[PDB]
């Protein structure tokens, strides 16, 4: 019914050979080959952001979508791709990072990029019903991918009804995933949310043809059911016409070290938090 359903039935009758070159067709992708050989190598003394991930973030950031500052939320945050991103970044105090880290699911990897001591991670933790806590800037990129809609309908209602669990009265800047969002349901979802919190709805271009996702934003207001369609006729237009072709841009790097911005640096509880990780 929905041109995003139409979208995601083409995507799943497409040859091997079609999808590969649908899925990169237009978008934008960085060079992971640098930071793949020194996670792979081990090193924990290169400024390398830990996921491909951290390019969606990095791209919400710098084009006014989102401020990151104060203290930061990051709700399944994996590897920690979004978590490094946001220590890095000048007004941020702390970073607080959870995820479920288990059987299927990444755990939160050490590194020492910028910022790094501010940054505390907890795995075996499910965002959905543990304590919540404030934050002044609240990141969720959950979302698994189904071949079944319904299934990726209900995954974002998850996301969208937890996000407003977590959101404190302090929580002025958020960004959350919207992994299915030309459901009728999640549409009526995110007009309610922006009717209370304002905010809208974007594509990342970091994002691949293959998926519909897009992120519930802070720092943009914007029309939900225009900008859904506006991705979704984008997604058919690609898949009538594919490039093959992506544009590359430079990877997520950043500088290393520990930041002062009460208490001086306790590298004892550090060297303990990092024998954990
Ligand atoms: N209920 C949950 N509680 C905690 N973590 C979850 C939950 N559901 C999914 N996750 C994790 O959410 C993460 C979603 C990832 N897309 C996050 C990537 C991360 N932003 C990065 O840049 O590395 C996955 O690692 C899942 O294991």
């Amino acid at each position: 019914v929905t041109l995003g359903e139409v979208w995601k039935r083409q995507l799943n009758m497409l040859g091997k050979q079609e999808f590969e070159r649908y899925k990169v067709s237009d978008i934008t992708e960085v060079d992971r080959t640098a930071a793949r050989r020194y996670l792979k190598e081990g090193r924990t003394d290169v400024g390398i952001s830990v996921s491909r991930g951290a390019a969606k973030i990095r791209w919400l950031h710098e084009r006014g979508y989102l401020r990151i500052t104060g203290r930061v939320l990051d709700l399944g945050c994996g590897r920690g791709g979004w978590s490094y991103y946001a220590a890095a970044q000048k007004e941020v105090m702390s970073v607080k990072g959870y995820t479920l880290g288990i059987e299927g699911h990444e755990k939160p990897i050490h590194m020492q990029t910028l910022g790094w001591n501010i940054v505390k991670f907890k795995d075996k933790s499910n965002v959905f019903t543990m304590p919540t806590e404030p934050s002044d800037t609240l990141l969720c990129d959950i979302g698994e991918s189904s071949s079944n809609p319904l299934v990726e309908r209900d995954r974002t209602m998850k996301v969208l009804e937890n996000f407003e669990r977590w959101k404190h009265v302090n929580t002025e800047n958020f960004c959350v995933k919207v992994l299915a969002p030309y459901h009728p349901d999640v549409i009526e979802k995110l007009e309610r949310l922006q009717l209370r919190f304002g905010g809208g709805i974007v594509r990342v271009p970091f994002s691949r043809n293959s998926t519909h996702e897009m992120y519930y934003i802070s720092g943009a207001r914007n029309n939900i059911t225009h900008m859904v369609n506006t991705t979704s006729r984008s997604l058919l237009r690609r898949m009538t016409r594919p490039s093959g072709k992506a544009i590359i841009e430079g990877d997520v790097f950043l500088p290393t070290g520990t930041r002062s911005v009460a208490g001086t640096i306790d590298h004892e509880a550090l060297k303990l938090r990092v024998d954990q990780i």
